[PDB]
């Protein structure tokens, strides 16, 4: 999405606590193709909606956008631990009372990167630190388990070849991207793709796994982004 | 997404079979903030990828993009029939062999606008003409059923109040949108929201249902879009 | 089971309200091979446990054994209605809190002669008058449904060929039974077999269905039983 | 069941390879109340059906009844191992094609003394040596697991208080039984009750567990049975 708000977000990536003047944002925001007009209305809208804060020195991210940005990055690189063959297992022992509730359970299993072995059985390696999200996910039985073909299990819980194929296609898309606006759109795709990363331990990763490639390409784009903003600043 | 490709799509909405010159697209594409550069590279990319066709008279949609556009609109207004209390029911009697397969079944139930009553039981009123998608969904038992509290059932299969609340928020977003780029982003949200419309018959629709409001606002935006392109053409 | 209690039950079948003297029961009970001893201790035990009542004129069934006997017979011949293609459907929407509870639900579905289409979906033709057993089975959604291959559905909910094969084997067992004690044991098998009868309407019954044969053979044995007790009485 | 066949089975318990003459069986079989008649017809029927073998020295069990008797006893005392917290877990990943098939899977899980945690998840401690019964149970995924409240899990997989209550009632029934025919019927109940024993390891057994009491009472009855047959023999 090459929309005013999400592009000032990218242009400000890693700026905080430094402040960025309107003038500077006008400059960094234009290779993406938005003159003053749409932008000044956007900055004002964002400040009003709690997304940016303004001062005499200009603009920088809100504390709650900043903490949102921070949780995104510990989701893309969530402390992993060396793995010893154990799986977290969550068995659903209750049917949620309504549709929003059953849908929020799936959304919750996906977010914590569990795969569905089958109706009501979700698993993942215990290399991520499972914390059960209070009540909402209270109604499951938590077990630890082990499998004798864990690479096979992994291949059964997630579509590994499809996620691999999709990742390589995004690497090709970046290689082929032609301007900053093109690189930007590909990076937002890559972020959306990592969000679904099953975050598998070393031993279970197939050798054509694109995870590291996708992180490097995203961090290269974040670096080029931050560098443009020092060029203009200094 | 205010990206080069998806905005030439919107600018060409309903043009076909008429052709649009580069010059004309440069003009219609600029209030969205993209001078020649990004655009000419986009038009060329799209033609190469099979999305547009070019001629001496300029550009118009591909036959396969056109048929894609057409299937989107019979999905947003899919012939409904006056309803007589019957539900389509699909009982899954087979577990799909792999993750891509079980995921494609959910994606397939959602696309045909079935709600999940519970693990393996999907239903909807028979006001849409169910056609079972060949093999892939072969492995279900098809029944017709009726409920004594069908508005209650409907409220149990879908999050109706949440879809209502989300729809009204999008109407408010349009009312508040400030330029064509803002209206465009809100319209793409509305299209994504209608895609999930449970398409309920009259008798089951709650009176604060935003469906008609959301269709009118989308069709108003499509109309303003088509009108801009006659202004420039003539 | 050719045990003292269950054989005085069979010997008294249909006696009530008439009374049977010890002497008479000694006579009717002996071709089954139990002299006074085991019997007098049994009669006394049964009276003490609330199964028989005694008087100066002897013994006859308890009112609560009688009502138990009566509910057995409206279970073996439960008013059926001419059928019009509709099925009762019970969808379980709640997981029972404990093992006794989930087991009692299965036991309850079997008793009301529902078949399990698949996990949590139970059905049967609506030719039996479903009454939901208060609370215990409160936690299901009740629908009516129809299938386009209802004989096929029936064959999928119950093992029809196996129940047919088992029934014929019991008819052969009766034909081959050699004395009253042998006929008695075969009749108790037949009663246990009918208890599981899916009670299908006419249109769905295969022509080698042994139901009527099994009822006639049971009612022939009940008749021979009642006749022995008039022979001795008069 | 105090029927001719099942009582010659009990009277012959542990006789094999010794032979028992008609005369001797007439003597041992009569306190149960069956003179020559029913018996000689039974012995002949059993020999014909492959249950007994006869010779000039009389009768003794068939090799296939003997191996059946033997498998019953390694089912009532199936080598257990000192337990270390691990559970066998069987996840069903396939729906069986027909009713006889889905019913045989439940019957198979019960026979190997697995409890159903919930639809498609069966578990038990690994103190019994699970062997998967070839094909028929091929279609499950086998895992090992551990729980943090394993006594609680055990209480959730089986109705432990109900099985305890039923066991004590059978101990009371034996204490109260009045003759050999009464003791016999109670023993057959106890055998049927042990068949369902969850065979829990030491650490998970509640202290009012009736397992050992039920085995002692059965083995006391088997001993009294074998002793009667030496009294008559010698």
């Amino acid at each position: 999405s090459l929309t005013a708000r999400s592009v000032v977000l990218s242009v400000l990536l890693g700026a905080h606590p430094a402040w960025a003047t309107a003038s500077e944002l006008i400059q960094l925001t234009a290779d993406f193709g938005i003159k003053e007009t749409t932008l000044r209305v956007a900055l004002t809208r964002m400040v009003g909606a709690g997304d940016l804060v303004r001062s005499a020195d200009g603009y920088r991210l809100s504390d709650r956008l900043l903490a949102r940005q921070r949780r995104q990055d510990e989701a893309m690189r969530p402390r992993t631990r060396a793995w010893h063959g154990n799986w977290h297992m969550l068995i659903v022992t209750s049917i949620g009372t309504d549709a929003r509730t059953r849908a929020a359970l799936r959304t919750c299993m996906h977010h914590k990167r569990f795969g569905e072995l089958r109706e009501g059985v979700w698993m993942r390696p215990d290399n991520l630190d499972l914390d059960l999200e209070s009540d909402v996910a209270a109604r499951v039985r938590m077990l630890t388990a082990r499998d004798e073909a864990p690479a096979d299990l992994a291949g059964q819980l997630w579509d590994l070849s499809g996620w691999t194929e999709a990742g390589h296609r995004l690497l090709g898309d970046m290689a082929a991207a032609t301007d900053m606006p093109g690189r930007f759109v590909v990076a937002a795709a890559m972020v959306r793709h990592l969000l679904t990363d099953p975050m598998l331990p070393a031993e279970l990763l197939p050798a054509d796994w694109p995870g590291a490639g996708l992180r490097a390409a995203y961090h290269d784009f974040a670096t080029a982004m931050a560098k443009r903003r020092d060029a203009t600043q200094l």
